[PDB]
């Protein structure tokens, strides 16, 4: 099984969904997009991570590795999209700190 998420920073109150998937059309070829945040309702310390970033899933292989290396600069809106591997390190420092 193979899974692929890249993490982007989120969207103005303006950009509407109808307005962000013709842009994308215009450049990039995307999958699906989604975003979520854990409010955390339990007894319990916070395990997930909720952050107002989104979560995009790029279909095209070429395309997913095009966009995951560098963001996609566009004029009308300053872009800016972040790696599985950056992310990956930042927790695994953070944690290394607490413990």
């Amino acid at each position: 099984t193979d899974h692929q998420t890249v993490y982007v920073k989120p969207v103005p109150p303006t950009a509407t969904l109808e307005q962000l998937t013709e842009f994308f059309s215009k450049h990039g070829t995307v999958q699906a997009v989604w975003r979520r945040y854990f409010a955390g309702k339990k007894d319990a310390p916070p395990e997930s991570r909720t952050k107002p970033s989104v979560f995009v899933v790029f279909n095209s292989s070429e395309e997913a590795e095009a966009f995951q290396k560098a963001p996609p600069m566009y004029d009308d809106v300053q872009l800016t999209a972040e790696m599985k591997t950056t992310y990956l390190e930042r927790k695994a420092e953070e944690i290394a700190a607490k413990k």
